[PDB]
């Protein structure tokens, strides 16, 4: 990829900004640009292209065959018992969490089994992040 | 991909932003700008194109097969018992959470048992993200 | 990739910024840009392109056979217990967290038991990360 | 790649800036730029490109055959009790994260029993990160 950026604030090409408690006073700007910009991405130029998957079985004899794809999840357990008991007591919370299995972001691609690609392929993530904030 | 950004507050070509208590006087700004953008992308130029699958089965014996695409998930389990005994007590709960499998995004692309794929495929994500804030 | 950046506060080209408590007085700012980019990426100049995946079976005898894909997870277990007695006593918790399995980004690209492949991947990722601020 | 930069606070190609408490005054600031960028990445010029994969199994006898992939797990426990007990006492607790198993990046790539790949590979991560900010 091509100008892939994370600007926390501000992003300018020319910025004359002028912030708090100034005196900006008799000032002459001038500014003449000539900014041209000329892509040329992903670009198949080909005279002959073949491009093809193929999967022939002959005389074969299967038996007793078993695939299993990926990301499998077999006897899982989770246990998270909270007890309070509480007697002539004084007890105060705040900003209490209790997480099991929190996502923000799941991108999946091309998960398979058999797979057969031809081409281009992308992932991109920009993000600010912030879990707990309890000031 | 080309011009993928991610901007926290403000995004300009040219800025003339002027902030709070300024004293802003006798200012002369002239500014001439040129700017042209020529973009090419994804662009196939191809005499002759050929693509495909194919799939043959001949004179085979096939017997007990078992295909089990992604992401099988058995016998899971989620235990989170909550109790409170209270006798002559006080108790005060302020921004309390039990979270259990909470997801925000989910994005899901080509997934099978079998793929066979010609081209482009992308995925862009973004975000500002904030899970608790209780000041 | 080409021109992949990470900026904190602030992006520019060309900047006149002037902050607080200033005096700015009796300026003369000249600008003359001549500033063109030119990409070719990615390009493909070719005459004959030839490209495939074969998968043959013949005269063959396949018997018991078991494949497993990636990421497999059998037999797990959390067990997180909290139990707090109280007698005639004073607590004060803030800012309490029991996190168990918190994700914030998975990306996932070609997880298969087979794979043939032909061309770009790519996977970017850009953030700011804060995972408690309790002050 | 070309150009992958991270900054803390502040980019720019000429900058002026100016900060706090100060007189500017009878500047000239003249900028005459010729700043021209001439790029070519991944870029195949072939007359004849032949690439392929072939799988073939002839007059064979296959018996008991077991693949695993990668990143199998298997009987794995976590354990992590908190009792409390209080009698006639005071507990203050601030900022206390109990983590198991927290994640903030996870990109996979390829991740098979079986590969052939034919061309460009990429993953970049830029962050600032942090975890516990609690003063
Ligand atoms: C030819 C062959 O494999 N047959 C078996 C059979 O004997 C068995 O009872 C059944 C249960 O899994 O699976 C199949
Ligand atoms: C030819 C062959 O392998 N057959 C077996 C069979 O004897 C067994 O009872 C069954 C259960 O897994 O699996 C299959
Ligand atoms: C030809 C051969 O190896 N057969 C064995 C069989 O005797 C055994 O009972 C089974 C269990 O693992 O595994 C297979
Ligand atoms: C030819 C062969 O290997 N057959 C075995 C069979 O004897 C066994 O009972 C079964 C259970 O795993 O697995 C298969
Ligand atoms: C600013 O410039 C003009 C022209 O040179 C001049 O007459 C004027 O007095 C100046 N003002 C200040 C505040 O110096
Ligand atoms: C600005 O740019 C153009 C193109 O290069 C040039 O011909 C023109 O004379 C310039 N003008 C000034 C005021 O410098
Ligand atoms: C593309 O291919 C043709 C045929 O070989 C060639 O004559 C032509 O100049 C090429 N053009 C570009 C832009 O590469
Ligand atoms: C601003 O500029 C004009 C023209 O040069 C001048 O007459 C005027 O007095 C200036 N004002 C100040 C506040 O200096
Ligand atoms: C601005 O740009 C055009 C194109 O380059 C140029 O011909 C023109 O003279 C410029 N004008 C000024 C005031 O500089
Ligand atoms: C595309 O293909 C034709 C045939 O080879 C060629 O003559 C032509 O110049 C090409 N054009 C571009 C824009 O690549
Ligand atoms: C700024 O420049 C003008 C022109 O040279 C001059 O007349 C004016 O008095 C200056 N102002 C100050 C504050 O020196
Ligand atoms: C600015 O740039 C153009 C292009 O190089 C040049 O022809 C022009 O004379 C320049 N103008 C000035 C004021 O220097
Ligand atoms: C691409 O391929 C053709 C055929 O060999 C060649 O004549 C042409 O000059 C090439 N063009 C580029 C831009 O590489
Ligand atoms: C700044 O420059 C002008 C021109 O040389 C001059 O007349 C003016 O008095 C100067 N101002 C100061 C503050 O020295
Ligand atoms: C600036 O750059 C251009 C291109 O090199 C040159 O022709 C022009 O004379 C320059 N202008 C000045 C003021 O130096
Ligand atoms: C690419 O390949 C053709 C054929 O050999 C050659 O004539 C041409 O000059 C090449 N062009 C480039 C840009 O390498």
């Amino acid at each position: 990829s091509i100008d892939v950026k994370y600007i926390g604030v501000k992003s300018a090409y020319v910025s004359y900004d002028v912030q708090k408690r100034t005196i900006y006073l008799n000032i002459t700007n001038t500014l003449n640009i000539t900014n041209n910009n000329y892509y040329s991405v992903e670009v198949e130029n080909i005279t002959a292209q073949v491009q093809f998957s193929k999967t022939v079985i002959g005389k074969a004899r299967l038996n007793n065959i078993t695939i299993i794809g990926p990301l499998d999840m077999k006897q899982i357990d989770y246990t998270v018992p909270t007890v309070i008991a509480e007697e002539m007591s004084y007890m105060y919370d705040f900003c209490t969490l209790i997480s099991i299995k929190v996502h923000n972001i799941v991108l999946m691609m091309q998960v398979t089994v058999t797979t057969t690609y031809f081409g281009h392929s992308e992932q991109i993530s920009q993000e600010r992040y912030q879990y707990v904030d309890c000031g």
